[PDB]
């Protein structure tokens, strides 16, 4: 109630922009358009029609035959994680994404976060590398949980792509969706 748990806990929030694609890719740089590039599209216009655990997630970003890639550097200090918290606390830098194909055309799918100094020196990474999406057309997690990383990280770089695996004009490539960096205790 006044310990850094608490404040820590309380000032949980996702630090990614437009995550879904309400804005387009207005927040998103490094944008990189394969094929037919990304296309914002909304929710059920059917099929194996999941997206539960949470209902404000209404559109998802479809990349397209070859790959489609945007990123994201969120810097840490600017949202008030204190450099001093950062380097001998570290807590803990979550990052989650979710990722589907059609059920029509195989897809692909890669995340890569990086954790970086104030001078883009890559400190910490996790990397999917090219991931098999589900043929159903369900959606599916992928979550990790950045500790111990040791000091001077600034900035999280949130990196993440998709291309289908048939070759095809239009966009048959992996949905990406409901992305998000946050910092917990
Ligand atoms: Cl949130
Ligand atoms: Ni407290």
């Amino acid at each position: 109630g006044s310990h850094m748990f608490y404040f820590l806990s309380k000032r949980r929030r996702n630090l990614l922009r437009n995550p879904c694609g309400e804005e387009d890719l207005e927040g998103w740089s490094d944008v990189e358009h394969g094929g037919d590039g990304w296309k914002v599209e909304e929710l059920p216009g059917d099929g194996n029609v999941e997206f539960t655990q949470d209902d404000s997630v209404k559109k998802y970003f479809a990349s397209s035959f070859e790959w489609c890639r945007k990123a994201q550097v969120i810097d840490l200090q600017a949202e008030g994680y204190w450099e001093e918290l950062l380097d001998t606390t570290q807590p803990a830098i979550v990052v989650k994404d979710w990722y589907s194909g059609r059920t029509d055309a195989g897809s692909l799918y890669e995340l890569t976060v990086r954790l970086l100094s104030e001078n883009e020196d890559v400190l910490a990474e996790f990397a999917t590398g090219q991931v098999a999406v589900p043929e159903d057309g369900s959606w599916m997690e992928i979550s990790h949980t950045f500790i111990d990383y040791g000091p001077g990280v600034r900035f999280v770089r949130f990196e993440h792509g998709g291309q289908d695996s048939v070759y095809w004009k239009g966009w048959f490539g992996a949905r990406v969706t409901n992305s998000s960096v946050w910092v917990e205790p």
